[PDB]
């Protein structure tokens, strides 16, 4: 399992430790970039708005458009680390898409590492949330908040079908990748209890090399599909690439349960926020009650 994130108080501040390393931080930092999307919509469900200091603008998804005034630090993988600089941040926030700048990042301020973990979502989901609240005093708030997901997830479990599998697909341009169990998008097999219509789906970050001869021997009964496509500002779309007449045979696509996951919350997301997470399960069971 990944490293969790300690946090030690020092009466102005924390002295954090994390899996890339360690941090003063200042309790309540009034100037934080957020990396992160998850995390910035964690930043809005606890009313912190005023403390982010700059989002990646080239990424800022529908849903966080609220944003859409704060400073661009660019991309989540086109950092700009001149404005970062110029922002003056007390803080950083980053995930593993970011680990890479680490160093250069932590040259600027401290920089804290909020990566979930894939063999250990919620644990790792309520740590990130719980430290983040820390530093501001609201762990009530947050526990409070964390409690009603955990209450959607016993609510979606609840309506599974034991009887039905599923398969998760990325689309980017012409190509078909595939998740499973304790990847990216693991919560729906790990968390929802949703079975795999393919339990050694081997992990990767941008999955594995699938085509639809693959969804048509699987022939799953569920398909989530998530479109790197709208993320990359690519022209093609899912909807395209699975119009084929292989795909069309499966189970799924004749039940009307090929569903189209929104990306900006599974893929940039990833889940990582209260809103998003809340949003996320809510998506998944109304897909399959
Ligand atoms: O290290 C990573 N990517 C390196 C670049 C991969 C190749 C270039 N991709 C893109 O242009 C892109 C743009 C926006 C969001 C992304 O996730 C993208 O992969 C990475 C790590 C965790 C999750 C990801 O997803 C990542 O990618
Ligand atoms: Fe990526």
């Amino acid at each position: 399992a990944m490293l969790p994130i300690s946090m030690s108080d020092e009466g102005d501040s924390f002295l954090v430790k994390d899996s890339l390393g360690e941090n003063k931080i200042p309790k309540n930092p009034s100037k934080v970039v957020i990396l992160d999307l998850g995390i910035l919509d964690t930043f809005d469900a606890l009313k912190l708005n005023d403390k982010v200091v700059g989002v990646p603008a080239k990424n800022l998804p529908k849903y966080l458009q609220q944003f859409k005034n704060k400073p661009s630090v660019g991309g989540v993988q086109q950092v700009d680390f001149e404005a970062i600089n110029a922002l003056k941040p007390d803080l950083i926030i980053i995930s593993g898409r970011q680990s890479k700048f680490y160093d250069k990042l932590k040259e600027i301020a401290p920089t804290l590492f909020v990566g979930l973990d894939n063999a250990n979502f919620l644990s790792s989901f309520e740590n990130n949330v719980l430290s983040v609240a820390k530093l501001y005093g609201l762990e009530k708030e947050a526990l409070e908040k964390i409690s009603d997901i955990k209450n959607e997830i016993e609510k979606a479990k609840s309506i599974v079908d034991e009887d039905k599998k599923a398969l998760i697909i990325l689309t980017n341009s012409n190509k078909i990748s595939a998740f499973g169990p304790q990847s990216r998008f693991g919560i729906i097999h790990d968390v929802l209890g949703i079975n795999a219509v393919d339990e050694n789906i081997k992990v990767g970050t941008h999955g594995k090399s699938i085509n639809s001869e693959f969804i048509l021997e699987k022939n799953p009964d569920y398909i989530f599909v998530v479109d790197r496509n709208v993320i990359l500002g690519n022209k093609e779309r899912a909807q395209g690439i699975l119009d084929n007449a292989l795909v069309a045979k499966t189970k799924a696509a004749q039940n009307k349960k090929i569903i189209y996951l929104d990306p900006e919350y599974w893929y940039l997301a990833s889940g990582n926020g209260l809103e998003s997470l809340k949003t996320m399960i809510l998506e998944i069971k109304n897909a399959v009650k």
